[PDB]
């Protein structure tokens, strides 16, 4: 069924609620154990989110492995993502440490370090070109080489530098910051236009590691990006574009983690964002 059809119907019948109860009751069940060992708790933001045993991502060390971290596979569309908390002020050095392991090009962050009065996530990138920081428990120095701030986004060049063997790698900074502090969107213009700036980067495609993604929980925006990009990649490369059903993408996605898509109006906004991206893409 058409989803801009499937669309106006839910909306006409103001069902969002019901649609959204019917996903959480039909989404996998997988264990985390490791993820609740009693010496991984300072690594979890969130006691009620934590990645599962199968797709968890692995740090190279053999003190503690552990970060709260994902990886969401699609055969189909042939793209991955992990998907993360916003880092910790003791899990600063691990989330670089799991970017370089994992050769990722880009990090994408829908949040505001405060957001609500709070504290949503460390401040874990350089703000100013002359103080460099260092990670001394995973041994890399991170420097910002530019910024160009925009109205809705701001993108940012930095250099990881692996200090134990002096490898640098470039790492391109996608900052959406205009999310609001409640809701979603009222349009998915800007949303969609970020989404083509990370494309463009070249952080998406198969010759780099998986994209990083993260907001404060790393389910509820962050699966709105993932979500929206599958299913727009689905659309261009099936012979009916129409075959697309976001409901079943978003539950392929959700076994490889927990909770993506946490109200019904995120699930709403996905829709929207997947039918206007189409309008911007069947002939564009
Ligand atoms: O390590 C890298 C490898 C390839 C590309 C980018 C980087 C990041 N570092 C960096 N220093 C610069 C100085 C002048 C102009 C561009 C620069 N990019």
């Amino acid at each position: 069924m058409e989803m801009e059809k499937e669309f106006e119907q839910i909306d006409k019948s103001g069902s969002w609620a019901a649609i959204y109860q019917d996903i959480r009751h039909e989404a996998s069940d997988f264990p985390s154990r490791v993820a609740k060992l009693p010496k991984n708790k300072n690594r979890n933001r969130y006691r009620d989110v934590s990645p599962f045993d199968h797709s968890r991502i692995k740090l190279h060390q053999e003190d503690n492995d552990y970060i709260n971290a994902s990886l969401i596979k699609m055969e189909e569309a042939q793209r991955s993502y992990i998907l993360t908390q916003g880092p910790l002020p003791n899990t600063v050095g691990h989330f670089w440490e799991m970017v370089w392991e994992q050769k990722s090009r880009g990090v994408v962050m829908l949040n505001r370090v405060m957001e609500k009065g709070s504290l949503k996530c460390a401040q874990y990138w350089p703000q100013k070109e002359e103080k460099e920081m260092i990670f001394e428990d995973t041994n890399l120095k991170l420097t910002l080489i530019s910024e160009d701030i925009k109205s809705y986004y701001t993108v940012r060049q930095l250099e990881l530098e692996n200090l134990t063997t002096q490898e640098t790698r470039e790492i391109l900074h996608f900052h959406y910051t205009t999310w609001p502090d409640f809701g979603v969107p009222e349009s998915p213009a800007s949303f969609l236009n970020f989404l083509f700036k990370v494309r463009e980067s070249g952080s998406l495609s198969p010759e780099h590691g998986p994209v990083v993604v993260h907001c404060s929980a790393g389910i509820g925006r962050s699966g709105t990006f993932c979500l929206a990009d599958t299913c727009l990649l689905l659309m261009d490369k099936r012979k009916d574009p129409s075959s697309v059903d976001i409901k079943k993408v978003l539950l392929e996605m959700r076994k490889f983690r927990m909770g993506l898509i946490q109200t019904a109006d995120q699930l709403r906004f996905s829709y929207l964002a997947v039918i206007e991206g189409a309008k911007f893409i069947m002939g564009d």
